[PDB]
């Protein structure tokens, strides 16, 4: 009538994929990025800030942590990419980080309906850290500040920001 109906149709079946030849392989990191080095934070809400690198985890990602009573960064996660290795050094020798990973520091699946309610009422939102969390930051804190000690100057250091100043050259100025 309105057009006329074609002589074949094509397959609703889809094909099956092929076997992708891509196995994964261990993240190879750069030679400065070794336990114990302060890196400075190049990206997220802690731009500028220095921290202890931990731990190597799972998702390819790097823990690291203030410590939280030096300058308020708490145990988590960063991207590789986005810090600066420094030659400045705090020991982990008696720091135990291996009870966390990638699951510890996953997210809560929030909803959509949750989202929308979020968005709508963001001063409802009364986040609160696990007593756990509370307690395992005081454990890591604890150890890498008896370490940070050895040096008068390293708690002021870490403490203390990042920024680049009025004819700073990064790709001469060496960390």
């Amino acid at each position: 009538s309105a057009q006329k109906a074609p002589k074949w149709y094509p397959s609703e079946d889809v094909a099956a994929l092929k076997k992708t030849r891509k196995a994964a392989r261990p993240q190879k990191l750069r030679a400065s990025l070794v336990p114990g080095t302060v890196l400075i934070l190049l990206a997220g809400r802690f731009r500028g800030k220095r921290v202890v690198y931990l731990k190597h985890l799972e998702d390819n990602t790097l823990l690291i942590s203030g410590p939280f009573k030096v300058n308020g960064v708490p145990l988590r996660r960063v991207n590789a990419r986005y810090v600066i290795a420094t030659s400045t050094k705090v020991s982990v020798e008696g720091v135990n980080v291996e009870k966390f990973n990638v699951e510890y520091f996953a997210k809560e699946k929030l909803t959509k309906k949750e989202k929308k309610e979020a968005n709508l009422f963001p001063e409802q939102q009364n986040k609160e850290i696990k007593a756990e969390r509370v307690e395992d930051q005081k454990v890591v804190d604890k150890a890498l500040i008896a370490e940070i000690k050895k040096t008068p100057l390293l708690k002021q250091y870490l403490s203390a920001s990042f920024s680049l100043k009025n004819g700073d050259k990064p790709h001469m100025l060496k960390f």
